[PDB]
């Protein structure tokens, strides 16, 4: 249960009701594999009534003035903080989150949705200027209408307020599809966390059910007109497929999180950056936004921070996510093979172990590697676990190079003591978020879940 | 075969006119006669991978370049559109088939575009956010995408590349043209190199027309543009797309002109819409901006639009292109041909009703106009591209709405009600970019779409 | 007294302290004639302590993360609604306003606190295109530095919190000088509000004097680089006047709501528009941006809309303050009452018809209505501050527009027409920055005016400039 | 004369005309007291002339095609180009400018009505969110209306378009009374060269009157939404509180300080010190009359730029830099100024001759922050050095004069440069070195249009 209803349900038409499908899946604590509990998943008619009981909803939330919608998204954050204990402890129990971890997500749900709620008092449209006599033209900014967000298992509940919330501030109604693994952390809750704050029935509404059943069908649907999804590349490129292969086309917003490059610079107090590194690299793992799965440094101060990150990284201690821990254990025993084979690689392909430890049962205790090269597959491809590689560049040129090898779509990193070369350094780099020496943007995310329509009115 | 002086089968390719590289030998036939224009060497694979090499080379200097510099460039290219017309004109007709008439409104747009587009540089700016934390401070920077891959249609070949082409390179962009294979010239050649002599420097603008398919994917898979535009049919946009995203992902922007819906209302100017329903439905086919492909109209009213509406239509001058009466001309290729023929028997066997046909003779399709069609009949719910029509009545207001959101694909809708403001409220209630009421570029969709935000935060 | 700190003193510093100057204030009740209270006022002194005090504290407010900022301003708004009974009470008592109108000023004050708590994330700057090579053009968006607001006795709540909340929101300190007749609500309760919310010591204060002593100095001081004034026209020009040519920089903001219009066209809802204009005319007098001095109406249903609008205007109730269906109270004070008399029988000796009026007991002036009145005739030129209402008649849609610009007061204007279309471009006729058809404060005008733009542009040389 | 028209008369209801005021004034060549010209002066009934035809052609000029528009505003800036050699010999014997400095002006005068033609497709409205149910918030974007545009002499071409081109484009009407000295470099050629350009009979006009006269009648004036002044701190005080009802908008140039920090490459940045104080004379936006130092480069940085203004020649030549003085009471304004400089202590770090109205180069040293030399607005070639105890200072030292649109600032940290930059009350500082969006703002309002349905 959760907040008043039985975690095992769906929320469609604003009813909290029993999957019609014929699966079954149970949700495992993959700290102890203690069942959690067993779900009837839904079928692809529960998705149709998850989506035409949206579509029907939308317009009358649409149409609810600034303040109140502003209000309600508002209360949503106050109900944040005033259910932290008892999603903390879903977090550690289905998310195999750290109690730390678990704090530091539901701050960062709650200031995206802070933000969010402010949103109504934003939107705005213009009227452009007229180029032929007695016409008027007025682009109106407006809610793109029902949103199917697809959320994943990392940072469940708030990489899904992140598009939850603004969507639903703008006027659309959304409906969460969590991964299979969190389908309450990065479903139920914050679906039930804006039903309890007044979204009205219809407008927000979570439907779980296994890949092969619904995946596809949940894309592929006429209803929707924008789907946002958080995962893995290679599950992302479907979804984007699937969105323009026979649907009709609709919008996609793929949140693709690759390998995020930490660059240090020559210059960079290798001191703070070895800490930063560390923060990066396992207390916020999982965190599309502020993950790094590859440290690049500079010939000229490499060993020195190899040294002091080493140092650094022995003492994160892997245990119980229930503790001090800051490291819990891997979600998926799928998820668990993955990342041997990616050790085992690193180790074939000639890497250089510099920190290695136990693996027991899904807890994975973190790993380091210098000497990597771009081609290797460790820093080439999407790790999504404790693993982290440190390339050197023997020019800052070479840097930028570095850090442009591999995909990676959030952010990136730098640390440079000259802020000014830093900056300019930055823009070298192909990410939208570039931080120096050290989110979420308000403006880039109402642009997101809103469309412009010109109306050209001839007189 | 010549334009502007310069051989009309070259590539502009690093800033040098070229013969293709390929043995694939492609040879330009008038729609109109079958006569040859030119036999041009199609451009390799290889030919292709140098455009983009040196057109990425070459972008960032361009970028750089200040901003009433860019725009002085941009203005030239716009008074170099007029001061060529005479010559395009005859261009338009040969090759792309478009009636003389057609061909200098067509000049007029791409001008008007390029133009608006000149006040770009100085319209692209970015914003300095406010921070969170302490000490922080939030930089977003606008700049150019970097390498735009422009694929453009064989409609209006010269207005349709000239729409992403001016733009783009406006604001910082490089960019390759790779127009149809039925208008090399018109939608490559000339809009290139309109923009050399009015002096972009060398690898910042190039075309290079292929053989379809192979060189096809090749353009869109590469890894240079990071932004590929696309103005055409659906299935081959759905192909660019699927290729987007398989086979290193870019933004890709589609420009599919579906079919566009023109709307009726009960308390319309009956005489009025009846005229423009001509305009936009003959003299305007091929762009996708201002044609409309089917006709909605209120009961109470559908009579009597019908008999004015097929009057006005039996007026028109169907013909030789040459001529400077005529306002329909032949259909771009026996392909083509092929479709509307088989479209229009089929809109027959699905229990559609003449209103107004003619012959084809050659590629000359007489237009065609069809009563009693319904919303699942395809001659009103796939494209066109041609000169076809379908008129659906509306027995009711809040109906009229639902066949408008029948189709796929719609860049603009036209509505027709006397009542200018409940006609505004009914326009919002259509899914569309832009809607017109009563009688089409926009420059900020473009320099949002044409630039790319990159936030950088520094403490 | 108001929440734990007695109404008589003033905010300076951060500290409630008593006045310095011998001159010695005595509050009086514009129904009864009670001392509400009798405090020292403050002195030129005490201006500049305040003044001096926000100018230091200034930057650290103005350096506070915007999340942090805005938190405080939303729970300003909580206060605001959870002293809602104490503030009521302090309006009916000190203003002189109503039980009712009390309370609609109150909600009114809480809208907009809450819409400037939204500011702090929405105040952003730019980076422009450059033309010079290597040349880098930033345009911050920063605070103003220091605002001094001066608060009218009209809706004191309101207008002040108008211009206080956003001025804060965005990264000022503010300095409030209260109307005379009203320093505890128009400068006690929305300091104190703003200081229980959490703003620091220095960045909110209220100095509160005669402007006999104070007035021209607050003004004039050397540290406020912004004035924010909410009155007459003829202070608000004298306000003006002394910011240009005293100390050389500082920007001025003058709210002054004159005679504002209120249209009834040809095809207006006469029935609705009637109600309406009683509601602007009376239930909202006082309120700058939403209350109506004169109704201009087509002649072809000028008569129609008279006989409905004086009939709900005879039945308005009008009486004690504190009565929970009053909807008129008494004028703050003696200057202005004579000043209405005068300006009622002015009307009469020019030729008005008087379509409604009542007696004069006690400072509290019955609602006045007068019919046959033209654009010259002072009552429909100058400014009223009082339940007295003009309605003239228009022969046409033409000479609407120029009845209703005949004023110099741009600040607001209603207008009546079924056809929506033909209406919005008519009130784009008005000399107002805002029109409302067939019946309001914006956000985006409040950050632009308490915020400043510094242009920087930084050239760099091929030394530190890299990667070019 | 000029590109045709009689260059006495002044551009009323679209007409040029001769001036209906007893008055006439004699247009005296600052250099060699020649009579370029004299003229009928303006009255206050023109100038009610001028207003009230041009309010009655302004709605029809801002209803025209925003394209239209900005095809009239270009051609201005060709024609600009067109009549070059025309208006430089114009600057060069009305303004007293030198040619390379009379050029300058011109292209500058382009580049401005050029980035303001881009202005009427830039002119956008809102549609701001609804907290009513059922309401609709419009705020649309509409010109003032009728604009007074006062110039000034120096730099009078550019000064004036600077106003002009911007509120023409975006559809205001506009009447320039210019400076008394530079009637027709500051009013006529304007007026002149928007007309040949398309704009419509009073939608742009020019009215010379005498300061006594026509002064204080053309801003009070009802018409007029908008006041914009370009001048001495001093009379853009009076504008201001004789236009309040109007809203007044103030280009007042005062003493604009050039601070060289201790990390300054000293000897690039005396090279712009020089530049930024003589050969940018006029320009309320790129001169300094003051230069900030910190003690450690004081000494390395005046050397430098004492030998900078050393070699700087002294119109109608093309070597000169320093052209003459506008006239007589300007002169003995700077001469004055001088005089208590050395007065209060300042060392004549250099001194040049002063040959009828033209003033060679002057600059003092060891000056502090109570002088007048330092503290008053200078309009001449008079430079004070003076020099900042450390960093701290020189944010004071900046910031101590009470009128300044621009400031400098030379240091090789940009980014620590940039943060002292914000710590100096200026719109515009330059770190080791028109603003179209803000001049789309000043001439227009918004107008908010709420409609309950």
């Amino acid at each position: 249960t959760f907040a008043g209803i039985d975690a095992t349900k769906h929320l469609i038409g604003g009813q909290w009701v029993e999957g019609n499908s014929d699966r079954i899946s149970t949700n495992i604590n993959p700290y102890d594999d203690s069942v959690i509990a067993e779900s009837k998943q839904a079928s692809i008619a529960d998705v149709d009534a998850a989506y035409e009981a949206a579509k029907k909803a939308q317009a009358e939330w649409a149409a609810t003035p600034a303040a109140e919608r502003s209000a309600i998204i508002y209360r949503a954050a106050e109900l944040l903080e005033e259910h932290r204990e008892e999603i903390v402890e879903w977090l550690i129990k289905e998310s195999g989150s750290t109690r730390s971890k678990a704090n530091l997500e539901i701050t960062l749900a709650g200031n995206i949705t802070k933000e969010s709620a402010s949103f109504p008092g934003r939107v705005h449209g213009r009227i452009s200027p007229s180029n032929t006599p007695g016409k008027e033209n007025r682009v109106y900014r407006v809610a793109k209408g029902v949103v199917g967000v697809i959320s994943p298992w990392n940072f469940p509940l708030n990489l899904s307020i992140r598009s939850v919330a603004p969507a639903l501030a703008v006027g659309n109604a959304v409906v969460i599809k969590p991964a299979s693994d969190t389908p309450v952390t990065g479903g139920v809750i914050p679906a039930r966390i804006f039903e309890e704050a007044g979204v009205p029935a219809g407008v927000i509404s979570t439907v779980a059910g296994a890949g092969s059943e619904i995946g596809d069908h949940f894309v592929t649907h006429a209803v929707p007109k924008l789907i946002s999804f958080t995962g893995s590349t290679p599950v992302g490129r479907r979804v984007g497929e699937l969105a323009i292969n026979g649907g009709p086309m609709k919008t996609v917003a793929l949140e693709l999180g690759g390998n995020a490059p930490f660059v240090v610079l020559a210059d960079a107090d290798i001191d703070a950056a070895a800490q930063a590194a560390a923060v990066g690299a396992f207390l916020h793992q999982g965190q599309i936004c502020m993950s790094i799965n590859r440290v690049i440094v500079d010939a000229a101060v490499h060993d020195e921070f190899l040294e002091k990150f080493v140092e650094a990284v022995k003492n994160i201690p892997t245990g119980d996510p229930s503790a001090g821990t800051l490291v819990g254990p891997v979600i998926n025993d799928s998820q668990l093979s993955g990342l041997k084979e990616k050790i085992e690689l690193a180790k074939k392909e000639g890497a250089t172990v510099q920190v290695e430890g136990p693996i027991e049962g899904r807890l994975v205790h973190p790993h380091v590697f210098s000497d990597v090269t771009s081609d290797m597959e460790i820093a080439r491809e999407e790790i999504f676990g404790p693993l982290i590689s440190v390339l050197k560049a023997d020019d800052e040129a070479h840097a930028a190079e570095l850090a442009n090898a591999s995909d990676f779509g959030l952010s990136a990193a730098v640390w440079s003591k000259d802020i000014d070369r830093a900056a300019q350094f930055a823009l070298q780099i192909d990410s939208g978020m570039v931080h120096i020496n050290d989110r979420f943007n308000g403006d880039w995310a109402i642009e997101e879940f809103t469309t412009d329509r010109w109306i050209g009115i001839k007189r």
